[PDB]
């Protein structure tokens, strides 16, 4: 019964399955990747994450293959937006806003994010008092 962090991606994600792909402006009419991102940690584990990858990068340190933390924060480079973030669930598949399908579950096996995926980094605190 422990407030599980996979388990609250998805329980979030539950909301937004289908949403469009809109940047800035975050609602069920249309969110961004780091908007989708925002929502999910803001009021599933009540996490400060600003508007913009470009902030949202920030407030983690990044990690290797080996590092991953199940939440953690994944960067691709995507020419649309300079960089574009994904919430890593497990082994490579991660939770995020796809600019033409929408808010979806992708994996890094794929040819597309294989080369995108360029670091991961980790805004959950893992220490607690």
């Amino acid at each position: 019964m422990n407030v599980d962090v996979k388990s609250r991606i998805m329980d979030q994600y539950a909301d937004w399955k289908g949403v469009r792909y809109r940047l800035g402006g975050s609602t069920k009419k249309g969110i961004d990747c780091s908007g989708f991102v925002q929502r999910t940690f803001r009021e599933q584990f009540g996490l400060e994450l600003p508007r913009s990858t470009y902030e949202q990068q920030e407030m983690g340190k990044s990690v290797s293959r080996s590092n991953l933390r199940t939440g953690d924060l994944v960067l691709f480079r995507a020419g649309s937006t300079g960089r574009h973030v994904g919430i890593y669930i497990g082994n490579n598949q991660f939770v995020h806003a796809s600019t033409s399908s929408g808010v979806i579950i992708s994996s890094m096996n794929e040819p597309y994010w294989k080369k995108r995926y360029n670091e991961a980094r980790r805004v959950l605190s893992r220490s607690l008092e």
